[PDB]
């Protein structure tokens, strides 16, 4: 198997076989693995190395093996889903119960109008390099003029604006950018590794800003973030109960007897210089993170015979009915909360509730006998699972599962 370019293959004093390599100016005594089908090793004008794949025309800073690569792919096909899932994208909509997220959704958007700039920026990208375009042209702006009305334009100003946000929202997740990676392809984390990008903390001010302007112009994306994700946008408390929504197996290991902050430091800071420079944080702070997901990604209708047809159960359909008598009563914003309760999120999969995923694999969704009457429901979202009380009356059922998915206390 051939060495890549830039390489040669030398033996020592000692017989012992080793390699050099030209352009990092490196030796090893380990021979390098060939770069992967259409890849080449290049050198910047500022003497940097970076790698170009020659039928996709795209690069990278990390040296692309058959993990990176399998990584991009699998991100290929999610792009490519979410995209298709477009016509189902443009749906989604927005507008004792003590919490009102009508009326925060109105104040938030009275608080945007008056701090809205009169209109309005230019922003000129292509579908092909969406991206990178996106990322000079917003860098370029002040946040000041991020904050007037947006003029996308693909060589209505609202549903190009619209679908700017869908399809930036998926390039954001580009393994070859070193930016996200995967706790499964289940959660979504900052790579540590993101430092192999050069570039990454602008990256990282430029998705700030991104998801800012999102949330400052109405706009959806379409990204699977955790909740953790929404809760740190909020200064919310990270506790250990949410490393079961990130990592079930590190989250057991510690349930046998501050790992989601560390490591990736550097790259929130630098998230959050761009975010707060167009929406500062603290002003988000009457929402909740679930409210703050849902605000992000729209609501949706919820298919009751999908949802109901792929569920799965210590006991069955014959105190479950009243569940979904439950599901049934309640509006969409509160069954979106129940879905977000259970699952972790208010996204549900382009296939349905038959398509559902967990922490390491598919998991359907799942309702199972536990605690007394006494309980709040628990969850574990991580399995789509629903730990469901012996409750004796549908009253008391309907008031806990309220409590517990309103997240009373």
């Amino acid at each position: 198997a051939p060495l890549p370019p830039g390489w040669e293959q030398r033996v020592d004093q000692h017989g012992r076989v080793y390699y050099v390599d030209h352009v990092e100016k490196r030796t090893t005594w380990d021979r390098p693995e060939p770069l992967p089908p259409g890849w080449e090793r290049r050198v910047d004008n500022m003497g940097r190395i970076y790698y170009v794949d020659h039928f996709t025309r795209t690069t990278t800073w990390q040296r692309p093996t058959l993990e990176s690569v399998r990584n991009y792919e699998q991100w290929q096909l999610q792009r490519s889903q979410l995209q298709g899932a477009m016509q189902q994208f443009n749906q989604r909509f927005i507008y004792a119960y003590v919490r009102d997220f009508k009326a925060k959704v109105q104040y938030f958007r009275f608080w945007c109008q008056q701090l809205a700039m009169p209109q309005h920026i230019k922003i000129t990208v292509t579908r092909k390099t969406l991206f990178e375009d996106s990322f000079q042209q917003i860098m370029s702006f002040s946040p000041q003029d991020l904050r007037r009305r947006l003029w996308v334009i693909f060589p209505d100003y609202g549903g190009v604006a619209r679908e700017w946000f869908f399809l930036l929202s998926h390039e954001v997740l580009n393994p070859m950018y070193c930016l996200f990676e995967y706790a499964d392809n289940y959660c979504l984390q900052i790579n540590p590794a993101s430092y192999i990008n050069p570039d990454h903390l602008k990256y990282f001010r430029f998705i700030g800003r991104f998801i800012a302007m999102a949330l400052f112009h109405g706009k959806f994306i379409d990204t699977g973030f955790s909740l953790p994700f929404y809760k740190r946008i909020l200064n919310k408390p990270v506790g250990l109960k949410d490393l079961e929504s990130i990592d079930p197996e590190f989250y057991n290991s510690l349930i046998w007897v501050w790992r989601l902050s560390r490591g990736v430091e550097e790259q929130t800071q630098a998230f959050f210089e761009g975010f707060n420079e167009i929406l500062p944080q603290q002003y988000l702070q009457y929402f909740d993170a679930k409210e703050l997901e849902v605000l992000l990604c729209g609501m949706q209708e919820i298919d009751l015979n999908d949802w109901q047809r792929h569920a799965i159960y210590h006991y069955t359909r014959t105190q479950i009915m009243w569940f979904w008598q439950f599901v049934k009563e309640i509006d969409n914003e509160k069954r979106m909360r129940l879905l977000q309760f259970v699952t972790g999120t208010c996204r549900l999969p382009v296939g349905g509730f038959a398509d559902l995923m967990g922490s390491n694999g598919p998991q359907k969704f799942c309702i199972e006998k536990v605690g007394k009457e006494n309980w709040l429901p628990r969850s574990h979202t991580c399995f789509n699972r629903l730990d469901l009380p012996p409750y004796k009356s549908y009253e008391q059922l309907k008031e806990k599962l309220l409590f517990a998915i309103e997240e009373t206390e």
